[PDB]
């Protein structure tokens, strides 16, 4: 307890709260989904809700410290308010995400990060199709608000979506889940933004 | 990092928390939205809910700074609670409204702030006739609620709303949408109050 | 910005937080209702949905200052969570109150204060002959929770109801709308307390 | 306003925050209902809301003062988050309590507090003969959801509840409405909590 | 009380807050469920509501004192926020789970604390077959969400959930509730995480 209480202090301590990244400072963060429920589709105001863990993966150099120097502890678990977090969202969301799961961290000696938050989104979608055999297609982006291509950048491992956790008995089957990495431009702003477009096909289940 | 660090230290330490303008000291508030949806009408309560984000710039002298004396940093990122923000308020809106994406700003070197809220908003508006062909016409007026003309000006860079981000498949259709400067006064307050007036006509949309 | 900086500064560190009126230093606020729409109207329940603006006036000789010491300054705009502001409570609300404008005071240099709050209220009303020629009337009435007429005392510059700013393409028709301040006792309590009991008559509004 | 300053200042500091009542230190609380309206009866899930307030009643030795110390202040009132208060809870709640009127309680120079908080409660009921001549009788008990008799202990003044202000044109009439208090065991504890039993008969009101 | 507020100060004092479980510093959770009501049954989007209480049960040497040196004091209740304690998550939940129990924990002189949060959750489940004489089962897993198997560990005093606290004049009868002990691999993780899995088979009761 001792080693894990001085190592949290000597990080806390050793520098302020990390401003966030920079143009000469760039971040990847590695993002991937794992969709575990399609819950409600709703035709009177096209809207879909979804029930997802966002894997994120970062490494940062201040998280950075020798096992060797802090009883062999080669990791520690820690409050998301603790660290620095990125500012992903969905872009096209119509209510505040609900968050399902703890706000906790897992840092590992090298710097690196992985924090999943489980989240319910509820995002724009014409459902128009979802009960065809065909069914029907719905896509959000996710990346962050205010940092651009030179300051966050994106990652995906696979281009496949998550769904070994897939609820079975959902009111909706998945027929394809694809997460793909791209590069935006917008009215605001001159740098390019990149985010993580995550498209969902989907049908009403058979009873 | 050092370099952002002490600039952050620095612009907070220069002067304590900016009271806000004043008749002596005013700002000009620029203005503009980007619709993304009408989510939902209702017909049983005469309710309107938007999607939209709320694109904001202003100007302080306290938040100057020369790139050259800290590493050539011409701009950085930080909470919006860090900073001073004006208090644009809709007139109109009949629930609190919902924010969307998370709570940062951008400042420059110059002084200059841009913060680009996304929101959703529940406001008055009789929907009597969007089913018709000529649709319905709804406004809502967004300004400081409790700055006067003399202390927060308003002003757009265009008369005409982003509509380039305007969910396609939505339930409805926009006809026009219009974003106009306005001085109003009121009974409560001797001074003249000024506003951005959102006016969107729409219709329902054919499958 | 640096004379209002200091009177801010000068006024806080002056005295600890006021500690609300007393018997022997009582106070009067001045109450004044805008009712801007009935929302909706909930037959299956007895609940009524207001939007209104609740204008809030009371001098305090703890915010007085001379405004040749700090600049001229004959005012100044401040979080209503940095000054004591009244408790006053719908007696007959179904639901915590919604705010939905930023909390924000105006005080003067005479020590008085003006606070302007919109709210969405959620009252204990019976709307049986609302579709009817003649309507219905329902009352809420508003005043201090635990403060007596000993300690505050409420009072209204009109009996009459601004009714300037209800929205005309409201479901609803106002065909009269009142503030009275009222005295009554209470079975837990010896001192009278005071209130201000809004009746508002409505029907439903013809197309 | 000085004198309440100090008193206020002087109790704060003479010891730190009171660390609930013991076995060797323990309290009575007295409790006591004013059941204003019946809200929702909910038949799909068998959910009952009430609109009550809960006059709450405790003496501590830590809260006594001499008057004649403090200017003959002999009473104060304080925000609810200033002062321990009991763990009053219903044990039979659906939904989190929604609290309807300010957190602000009345102490005496005795060390009594009185609070009187107004609640919505959605407890578990089934209506089934609400619309019948003898109505629905549902109850719900109320107590500390950790402290034993041993702790805390509990009273009433009388076993009728208040209906003085019992909303008229509520869509249900009350039959009856008792308090009751009672001692239970838990499969938890060893120790036998006490609790106020909450026993309200009701019907549909006839127009 | 002067025992009790010294014991506290000295808990706290003695050594900054536990940083929690580690590999070197393993814990173990027992967890039981009391289900005291199904509220709701959605068929339009496969989800359904629990009210029950959770307790859990774990040591911890840095709470560990001597009643002789406290005077006499065995144990105390004390705030869950000035307390570590385990992040036990539905894996499941559709909704942020609600808290409807005050947020208090019991502590005793060994170390060993008891919480026993009372909560609503809405959690994935397809209720086909709830109208039926067999009804319908579903399941929901209770776990950490970042600590593995090396860092907590979780056990069951019983398989048998408690339904001596369940409603009887629930809209649904509880046929069998289960909790057991089981461990699982994960896509994000190497290591094994443990959670207890409550499944219970429910059906409509008749009137
Ligand atoms: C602080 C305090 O009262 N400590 C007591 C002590 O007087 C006694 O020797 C013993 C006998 O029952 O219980 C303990
Ligand atoms: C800044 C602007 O015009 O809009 C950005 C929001 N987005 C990502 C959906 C198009
Ligand atoms: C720069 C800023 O605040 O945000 C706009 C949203 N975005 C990222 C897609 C263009
Ligand atoms: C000063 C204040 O609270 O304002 C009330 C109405 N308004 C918003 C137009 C000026
Ligand atoms: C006089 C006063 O209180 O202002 C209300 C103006 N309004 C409704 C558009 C906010
Ligand atoms: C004195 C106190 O706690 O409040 C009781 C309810 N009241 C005063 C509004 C009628
Ligand atoms: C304790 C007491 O008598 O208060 C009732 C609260 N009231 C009448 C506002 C609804
Ligand atoms: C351990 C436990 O919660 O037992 C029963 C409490 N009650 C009846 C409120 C549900
Ligand atoms: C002891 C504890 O934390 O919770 C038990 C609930 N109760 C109040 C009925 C016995
Ligand atoms: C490991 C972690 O950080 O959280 C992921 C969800 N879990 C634990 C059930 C696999
Ligand atoms: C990232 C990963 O594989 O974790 C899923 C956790 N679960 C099954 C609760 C949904
Ligand atoms: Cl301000
Ligand atoms: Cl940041
Ligand atoms: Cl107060
Ligand atoms: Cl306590
Ligand atoms: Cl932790």
């Amino acid at each position: 307890q001792a080693n894990l209480m001085r190592l949290k202090s000597d990080l806390f301590n050793r520098s302020p709260m990390y401003p966030g990244p920079t143009k000469d400072d760039p971040l990847t963060v590695t993002l991937g989904f794992t969709l575990q429920d399609i819950v409600k589709v709703d035709s009177s105001t096209n809207e879909v809700d979804l029930v997802y863990c966002e894997q994120q993966r970062w490494k940062l150099n201040s998280l950075m410290w020798d096992p060797n120097e802090y009883g062999n502890i080669t990791d520690f678990r820690t409050s998301a308010a603790d660290i620095w977090t990125p500012d992903i969202t969905a872009y096209s969301s119509t209510r505040p995400v609900q968050v399902l799961s703890p706000q906790i961290a897992v840092v590992t000696h090298d710097g690196s990060v992985m924090f999943i938050p489980a989240q319910r989104l509820s995002f724009m979608c014409d459902p128009t199709g979802v009960d065809s055999e065909e069914g029907v297609t719905c896509a959000v982006k996710f990346g962050s608000w205010v940092y651009s291509g030179f300051e966050i950048d994106l990652k995906t491992d696979t281009d496949q979506v998550d769904l070994s956790s897939y609820y079975a008995s959902s009111k909706y089957e998945i027929l394809s889940a694809t997460q793909t990495r791209q590069v935006q431009h917008y009215s605001c702003c001159p740098e390019p933004y990149i985010d993580v477009n995550l498209v969902v096909k989907f049908r009403e289940r058979r009873a």
